[PDB]
């Protein structure tokens, strides 16, 4: 079994493809770093059970792992986009395009590249990871949250065509999941460290703590693994009970 | 005050102008066709109350009606894109690209140029017209309906900034909306006339029956009124009860 | 045409009947304090244009209404119950009988002794005040929550089997609904005057203040008036934009 | 680690508790035969890696447990009712009273009974099996799927409390769930042996197939093992891509 994990470095893109390898699967991995010589060498000196791609692009990734390891059977999407607080008003419309692009366009494209080989032999697993932000929006992040809830609507309705194949298409919604050396999205520097950072994800989250590479890497083993394909169409809150509802004056934290 | 609707020969567009042009709104109508002089004139003889307009791009139309009428109160994205079921795999990703600057860049770009100042006055009405097809996704249209959930996202989202000043955003997502002689998306021909399109309706909406202009004409100028705005951030479903969830075995229509 | 408010003096029922008597209907009231004669005369002294009942339980209710103006056309189930903070394992079981009891099953008895008569004309209005608190669950409230979600799923289904005699279904669900002088649920005391409860409601809702009896009258006359019955199984979230989500440090509010 | 799961031998009962004792749980079972000896006997001899308990009430169930293994780690409550279709006009409000005290009440009374145990020592599983009706509601289901919807907002409602104590709260939503010799709510007979099931399946699910009793298992095994707590709060719809929406005229199935 082989897979294709996107934007490695970043976001769940290291919990993915370490728990994805160590249940069996061969893992290919890209990453915009993967440009570099240097860069792709470096990870796969450092995680020599994954195999780092340098193909970019959507389309020459499906046939660069097709053609290496015959065929492509679990696809997950870790879409990553670099936002900035704005009202309305202050965003270019090229903002809301690149945001599109890289969290709505992309998905979509590696679909478009994998679906045929694995419609015809009706084996397949496609997971998006999105995240839990449609779910509970912060003001001033108008672009990623609704690129990302396009996304999510996009494994939803896949799942509706791609079922009698017997494909089964999710998407992974997380936050305040731990990125750790990523900057994308909650890097140990600050959200582990900083107090009032730590004092905020105490606040707004159930289990009052980030999520971990670990459990988001179990959740795509297991959704990959074929042993509940009946979520097909699922949309997966991973953001440890987010959001907590403000309460009322002189209730306890 | 003064309203825009936008594509108005289509979809909720007639409705939506001629139900605010009744509550004493001024309603700036845009379309394609009004590029030629001759299309444009024709309407405003055919309806006195509306005012169309030449220009086309968000910015120019903004400008435009805020030049003529001193300034824009009420902003109603009537959002169309011509559809094509199909399979992932068949898709072009050019198909998935127009489908999101119809129906998600395009009612963006608008808030964008019209937002600043309906936040100077702290006043305003938002309603983006995007589609029930999100609610319950058919398959093999999965460019057409996950673009409307972005939409129905962006119309959420943006509530929670613009409430501050005042502005209440709404989604008006319909299906099953008789569109008259407008093909976008339910002419009267086949779908009041042909005795299989019309047990179609009759089978999946829970009122039996298309949707009437009037009635989202009803609901636009209802939210634009300043009489509901603690409605802000709905996603309304003007879909008469679809869909229709199919019963078990020997079971009634 | 002929309409019932239970409650009226709580919740959502002043605005609901005032507002449903503007548009001339005539406004039966059910409330549990008509069950003395006291408080039933004083009502009808002090709201002439209200209709006060007597009757309190369900099946009676509907039927002396039927009996005194013919037939029931519009039915608002204005219900409430008495809340308590709690852990789950401080409840006892019958905390949850009894939030079932008010908030599920009455508004199923009211709709179980209603509907043979709006069948049977194929018309009618069926509206339910529920909750915006399934929406975005407060920590400890898990017996008022989990039931008012319970009766906005009641009243979708209804709507899915209802059409068919063109009869639409409404659920309404309020938070921060200003009560006036109701302690159910945001009386002008303490919530208009104490500047804690004050900052809490700028900070929780999009439009920083509680909403308004007539704004939640005219979504009622609005729903109750035909005009805008493809809005069927539609769960309307009156809650001027809560849920507000707490945002990153560093963030203004 | 000890768990319970309630109805065992019916709905999703045999998956939870025969994947549950696969990953080593001590799977104590409750079931209403169990009242009689040559039914609990047969049982256990029938599969001798579970616990049948003959405790019937809730309160009685949990303390008997903690007395035989302990304490409980793990609860499913897997709640069942029969039902009938039927309008609104037809039940008897006790109807809907029964269906709201077995699918609302029971799990409720169940967290009652065990969450102080759970809260002490700050550890803990609770899962719901309840229902995916909620999401596409059939007419003339209303008291079963009303009912149904409440207990998802119960689990839900009770991550936000429980987080706090590392407790992760879920709600599993089956549909077309295949229950083997259980008329809960898929049996073999006739849904897998009658050609007009077979082809109803083969229309309204994406995958065209029921669920497994090991899918629903192993979905249980898998959130009661402790490796992906940060998805507490999760309403999973295990339903294989229900619903299937119904397309235009012409096209294929």
């Amino acid at each position: 079994s082989t897979a294709i994990v996107t934007n490695v470095k970043h976001y769940g893109g290291m919990g993915s493809a370490l728990r994805l390898s160590e249940a069996g699967h061969t893992v290919a991995c890209h990453d915009e770093s993967f440009k570099q010589k240097d860069e792709l060498e470096a990870f796969a000196e450092t995680y020599p059970q994954l195999k780092p791609m340098s193909e970019q692009e959507p389309a020459e990734l499906i046939e660069a792992v097709t053609s290496a390891y015959g065929q492509v059977d679990v696809l997950v999407s870790n879409d990553i986009f670099a936002t900035e607080w704005q009202p309305i008003d202050k965003y270019a419309v090229e903002d809301y395009r690149g945001a599109v692009e890289a969290l709505q366009i992309r998905p979509f494209a590696l679909v478009n590249a994998v679906a045929s080989q694995m419609k015809k032999r009706k084996s397949g697993h496609i997971i998006f990871i999105t995240s839990a932000t449609p779910f509970g929006p912060w003001k001033e992040l108008s672009t990623y949250t609704s690129a990302r809830a396009g996304a999510c609507t996009l494994a939803n309705a896949l799942s509706k065509e791609l079922g009698e194949y017997n494909i089964p298409v999710f998407a992974i919604g997380p936050n305040y999941l731990h990125s750790e050396d990523s900057p994308y999205f909650y890097p140990t520097e600050p959200w582990k460290t900083n107090p009032e950072h730590v004092a905020h994800v105490k606040k707004v989250t159930a289990l009052q703590r980030l999520g971990t590479q670990k459990e988001l890497g179990e959740l795509v083993a297991f959704l990959a693994s074929g042993s509940c394909d009946y979520l097909t169409g699922q949309v997966f809150w991973l953001a440890g009970g987010f959001p907590m509802i403000e309460r009322w004056p002189g209730m306890p934290e």
